């Protein structure tokens, strides 16, 4: 085939990015992160029960109200490190582009909270690979390389920094190829650790023009659902200490003031420098010496296997266009505009 | 007088517990928190922008359908752990339990997602002192100390784990029915806080923290026991628990079988079990327990200090005394 399809992200506030897909016959729509850290597919379902507020706000599957549903029930507990969500398989056509798929999905009847209140987007479409799926379910992307539709076995990844104008693209995801419009010069490549997950080793990572943090090697998984840039409770503190950046509830913070002259973080990668300046990673809400200023960055500690490891997300993502190679086991990065 | 009044308490989840209050006439019911680590009253304002999903999903204070509403309007800034709210203040009426009072508050205009989408509860009664109050307004319980009504000028805190009562806080004394045998009291450091001295927190029989000293807000509006980010690494290390995003956790299995924890108070050892402080939702070692215990770092002048929250509270029932400038604690029960 030759499909290249591209599906346009919402961006809330540089925090969330979010497209649309459709579920059913005929389609109901769902706002989905589409987050290569994960693999199942999951929309809330209307059996989920309105003690769970997250079910009152969000969208809801109603299977009935499709003739293409086809029941399966079997239970899905998806225990994601920040909240577990569960409730049980079914199948459906998932239409994301103009590409159709019978896909596996969960029908989510428990939905936590925390985080999910503050979620904009109503489900998830993992775009990782089987090796992570729970319950063995096929990926989407799987389902849609099985059609032999698409030109490259790749997908790729746009976001935007948030702007005024209704007219600002907020992120862009391509199925089957990139889009030049969004980025600038040729890709860089960088091979997987392994097939499995969307994964690499990282040689460094650089304050300044020295090399401090991760100075024997390190892994990155690069995760476009991850917000921030987040890296080891270890990692992280030495990394703040080397801004002199203070740590809050839920933040790491700096002097708004004084974020400009912070020095650039480089991410040492398939033998180049992937450098984030202050104007990439700090929040500047205003330049106040009275007022503090978020950092796109904290800690989260990944467990093994897949963790310990660096997770670099939309903060990166912004600067760099990603694309994510099934058939050769690879991510390009190169310079978004 | 001879006033005693008692506000029932809903219990969400083990973690926010929350009465309800009425403002105004006729009366417009909140839930909020009553806090003893904070000193100003608030709700969110029919005023706040629909922009904030906290104010579409919270009950929201309407003051033009109060006749006894008093305008004020000076502009109004909260700073806590989660951050800020903004609004101004008003006055009004407020009733809690049978005690009504009039009382300035905030009407707040600002409520961010992160934290405000994660409160079952709309608002916050401030317990603390005026010292510690923002543009410096007489905070609720003075104004019931001055109507000469209380039996006596303390109040106090029943949390229940999720009988059937919540909890229940009594303003003028303490409930019978929710402790057993005495209580014990220990003086505060200073007027202005509801912070005492700690002189160790032991882990088994092992003081591992606070050897030389250290403090200890007791503070009803913490949900977990907090400490400074350093002690809840060394506690955490001790417990073999690991750290997540928003949680350490052990494997459920191990639950059971880890040592005591215990705060040196006034002389005496308070134990928790770890009963008290892992939540066993299971007892699978295919699955991990939170502990309701984490880090918090509290500014100067407060702290760095401990935080005993709910999870202290549910097993010491917990008087605090502006008469004498104490606390007592006796089991709940
Ligand atoms: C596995 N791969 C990383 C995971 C993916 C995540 C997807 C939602 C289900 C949970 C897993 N992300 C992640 O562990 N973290 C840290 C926690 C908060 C996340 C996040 O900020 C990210 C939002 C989506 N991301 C983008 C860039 O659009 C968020 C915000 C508010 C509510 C919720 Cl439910 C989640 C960002
Ligand atoms: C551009 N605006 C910046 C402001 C700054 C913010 C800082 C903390 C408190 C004040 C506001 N707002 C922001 O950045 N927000 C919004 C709320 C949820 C955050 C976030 O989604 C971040 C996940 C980060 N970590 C990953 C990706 O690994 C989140 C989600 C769920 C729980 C928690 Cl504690 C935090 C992302
Ligand atoms: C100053 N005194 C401690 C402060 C008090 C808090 C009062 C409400 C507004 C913010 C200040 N609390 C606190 O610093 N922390 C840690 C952060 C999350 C809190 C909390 O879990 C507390 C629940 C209220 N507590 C109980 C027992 O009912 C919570 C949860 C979800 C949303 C929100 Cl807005 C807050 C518990
Ligand atoms: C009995 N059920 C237990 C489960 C455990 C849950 C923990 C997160 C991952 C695993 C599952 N749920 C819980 O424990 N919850 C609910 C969410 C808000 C938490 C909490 O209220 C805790 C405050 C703690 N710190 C204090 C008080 O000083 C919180 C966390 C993050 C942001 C905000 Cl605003 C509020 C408290
Ligand atoms: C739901 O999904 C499961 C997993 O695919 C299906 O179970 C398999 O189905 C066939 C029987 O028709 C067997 O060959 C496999 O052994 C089954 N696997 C397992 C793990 O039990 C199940 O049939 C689907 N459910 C429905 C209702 O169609
Ligand atoms: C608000 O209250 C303060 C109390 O200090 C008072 O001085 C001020 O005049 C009040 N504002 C109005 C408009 O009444």
């Amino acid at each position: 085939g030759n499909t290249t399809s591209s599906v346009i992200l919402t961006n809330y506030m540089d925090t969330q990015y979010y497209g649309e897909i459709g579920i059913g016959t005929p389609p109901q729509t769902f706002k989905v992160v589409f987050d290569t850290g994960s693999s199942n597919v999951w929309v809330p379902s209307s059996k989920c029960s309105r003690l769970y507020t997250a079910c009152v706000y969000h969208k809801l599957f109603d299977a009935s109200d499709s003739s293409s549903y086809k029941h399966n029930g079997t239970e899905l507990t998806l225990r994601y490190s920040t909240g577990t969500v569960s409730g049980f398989l079914s199948q459906d056509i998932i239409t994301v582009g103009g590409i159709t798929v019978t896909q596996m999905f969960g029908e989510v009847t428990e939905m936590p909270a925390l985080p999910f209140m503050l979620a904009e987007f109503d489900g998830v479409v993992g775009m990782g690979f089987i090796e992570q799926a729970i319950g063995r379910v096929t990926p989407i992307f799987d389902n849609i390389i099985s059609q032999g539709v698409l030109k490259e076995d790749v997908f790729s990844f746009y976001y935007n920094r948030d702007s005024e104008n209704s007219q600002s693209l907020g992120g862009q995801i391509v199925l089957g190829g990139s889009d030049p419009q969004h980025y600038e010069g040729n890709f860089h490549y960088i091979n997987l650790i392994k097939t499995g997950v969307w994964q690499i080793q990282m040689k460094g990572v650089s304050v300044g023009s020295s090399t401090l943090l991760c100075e024997d090697g390190c892994l990155a998984l690069v995760d476009t659902g991850a917000s921030y840039i987040s890296g080891s409770t270890s990692s992280i503190e030495k990394l703040m200490e080397a801004l002199g950046a203070k740590k809050r509830l839920f933040d790491y913070v700096v002097k708004c003031n004084e974020g400009p002259t912070l020095p650039d973080i480089s991410f040492h990668l398939g033998g180049k420098e992937y450098t984030l300046t202050s104007a990439d990673y700090v929040f500047q809400e205003s330049y106040s010496s009275k007022k503090l200023c978020t950092l796109a960055i904290h800690a989260m500690d990944i467990p093994p296997p897949t963790g310990p490891t660096w997770a670099l997300g939309a903060t990166f993502i912004r600067k760099f266009y990603t694309e994510f190679d099934r058939r050769n086991n690879r991510i390009g990065f190169a310079l978004a505009r």
